């Protein structure tokens, strides 16, 4: 399923941060659920599965290296929540990064 890029939220149940808190529970995994929250995140019940409320996107299998607001960014950058709360600027040292890392080996 193709991923929002319009101004309105795909799942608006989970607009708010509080009702995305809840949906993680105890949480074991890597990243730090209330940063998944800010981010936008709510999770799925499958591991360590996030989806972003606003653009839908998914992110899965999470290392202790990552940050939400990055992954976010890196494969969701049409994401108008992300645009909104981060600003293109950011988006684009982001983008310049990992296309940066990317090449510093391949
Ligand atoms: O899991 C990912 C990408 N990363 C893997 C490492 N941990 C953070 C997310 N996705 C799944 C959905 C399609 C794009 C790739
Ligand atoms: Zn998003």
């Amino acid at each position: 399923n193709f991923p929002n890029s319009t101004n309105l939220p795909r799942n608006p149940s989970m607009a708010d941060y509080e009702a995305r808190i809840f949906t993680f529970g105890t949480w074991i995994y890597s990243v730090n659920k209330e940063q998944l929250a800010r981010a936008g995140f709510y999770a799925l019940g499958e591991g360590d599965k996030v989806k972003c409320f606003h653009c839908g996107g998914g992110l899965t299998d999470w290392k202790p290296s990552e940050d939400p607001w990055e992954q976010h960014a890196k494969w969701y950058p049409g994401c108008k929540y992300l645009l909104e709360q981060k600003g293109q600027e950011y988006i684009n040292n982001i983008h310049l990064t990992h296309s940066l890392e990317e090449c510093l080996v391949r």
